[PDB]
């Protein structure tokens, strides 16, 4: 027993992580076969950045201003293109740590983890959700651009973003690996408004089962509601509104512990009423929304990869 | 900028997991070089766990019993010993995947990453505390136990925990690599006392700092303390005692953001004595003891491995 905020293992993502310099600038590429992906305002310069023309940027490089380094060995690039904000730059030799893997656009709500990187060489790995508005709330410093998230089921590494940017109110955006960015966010340094965010319903539901399971059984109350009660109160204090979908997909953790969807609903709806009155719930005093009832299963039964 | 409970990458470690499997019993060990290291209890039945002999246990098995399996290569087993509570298998083949490492007995308040195990596979990794009564507050489920605990600096993997046991208040305890519990504990299936636990201070303030270097700012106050006056709150609230150790190795962070540490004890004292007033730091509504200020500095400045 016990619940922590898990991230997947890293190995299989570090072994594609390599250095990218263009000029003065240096950030991360992933290198899977022989294409190296990585963020395109690696081609800008600081007289850049408040709007570039990325199309003009590029077409002033060759293949041998694009410096890759994977540790020690230097990469020969012999083909680059930009797709959307990602530079897809060919190599000569495919990447020999490359796992089985794919490229995924998540939705909202999903959670993936993060290997954190400068310099092609990783720093730390953490687990984080996707906001409903499409920013993550991550750990990123400069040089930190071209870090990835993921996810791992099997042997199989889902790709599922890429890091660009820290708005200036703190938060962080990025694209899928095919470069289209998640929300509305360009690769712009500008002040971009990220719009309401919301608490993700679903999650905090299957953190509630996950802390049953785990012994905090002192919010369960004699209470129900419906899905209609329990949206109305969602809507006031700014969580993502509650659908079957929702429900069927808590129909696992619902079936473990005994407890009815609508019944947890109950017992979320009075903590957002009343408050927490001082006490925890798996070690945390506030509501927890970054745990898809998909990792609470797979945490509660020890799937490995 | 952002702060995360941020693990180490854990690609050093998984190539070391194997799994082993002695009679009925199947957990996790640990490849380095030509020794396999794992929780002597593998050697137990159900009825043996209430107070094994393991000596009369051992003497019952050879070489050959030990089956030691990484992914899906058998090692052969060559010699046994058993060291305090860890089994050393020696194996014919020194494992090619061995890190630089180093094995470590940490000081209750330190950190570290957890890679979490299952058959040899690896699950998860989370970043956890020794607390000061020499228990972890882990994510363990049956098949976890010799999933091991380590720290990396540069590319030096330092072992400092291996997993045994999780007891009946739900907390976990284990070893260092050498087989010697942490704390009181002994490899059998009773209630164990953990005794009085505390808040880990030193590692409060520097989460406090972490909170101003990434901006919030709101519970910094117009007053001080002396290192008696903040020590008697402490005691008053179960926090560990505040020494001129713990102020000097905050100096890095003191100097950084030009806050005197007694100056950030005042608030401390104030958070302890008011509350938080339903807001939050760092995304988090209770006061964050498991970053030491040797983690706030490396996640605030990006070192890597
Ligand atoms: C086009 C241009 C937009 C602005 N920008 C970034 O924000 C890069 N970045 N990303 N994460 C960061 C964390 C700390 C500091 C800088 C960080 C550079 C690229
Ligand atoms: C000597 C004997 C003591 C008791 N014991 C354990 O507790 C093993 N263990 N460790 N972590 C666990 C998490 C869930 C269930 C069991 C777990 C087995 C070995």
């Amino acid at each position: 027993s016990g619940f922590r905020k898990m991230a997947f293992p890293s190995g299989k993502v570090e072994g594609c992580m390599v250095q990218v310099t263009c000029g003065t600038t240096t950030l991360n590429g992933l290198w899977l076969d022989d294409v190296v992906y990585c963020p395109r305002h690696v081609i800008c310069t600081s007289e850049d950045m408040l709007n570039p023309n990325y199309e003009d940027l590029l077409i002033r490089k060759s293949n041998h201003n694009f410096l890759v380094q994977a540790g020690n060995v230097q990469l020969r690039v012999i083909g680059h293109s930009m797709q959307n904000c990602v530079l897809k730059l060919k190599v000569d030799t495919a990447n020999p740590k490359t796992p089985k893997y794919k490229f995924v656009r998540i939705q909202p709500g999903q959670t993936f983890s993060v290997l954190a990187c400068y310099n092609g060489s990783p720093s730390g790995v953490y687990q984080c959700a996707m906001r409903p508005n499409f920013t993550i709330k991550g750990s990123f410093l400069n040089g930190s651009c071209g870090s990835v998230g993921f996810n791992i089921d099997y042997d199989c590494v889902s790709f599922c973003y890429m890091h660009h940017m820290e708005l200036p109110t703190g938060v962080h955006a990025g694209t899928d690996l095919e470069g289209n960015f998640y929300g509305p966010f360009v690769d712009r340094q500008t002040a971009q408004a990220a719009g309401t965010d919301t608490t993700i319903t679903v999650n905090v539901l299957a953190w509630l089962y996950a802390a049953v399971i785990n012994g905090d059984r002192w919010f369960l109350n004699r209470f129900t509601t419906t899905l209609n009660d329990f949206n109305l109160v969602a809507m006031k204090y700014n969580y993502e509104p509650l659908t079957q979908d929702h429900v069927d997909i808590l129909g696992p953790l619902s079936a473990q512990t005994g407890i009815a969807v609508l019944d947890m609903c109950a017992s979320l709806k009075e903590l957002l009423q009343n408050g927490m009155n001082g006490r925890t719930i798996l070690g945390s005093a506030l509501l927890e929304d970054e745990f898809t009832p998909f990792d609470v299963v797979r945490q509660c039964s020890g799937v490995t990869f």
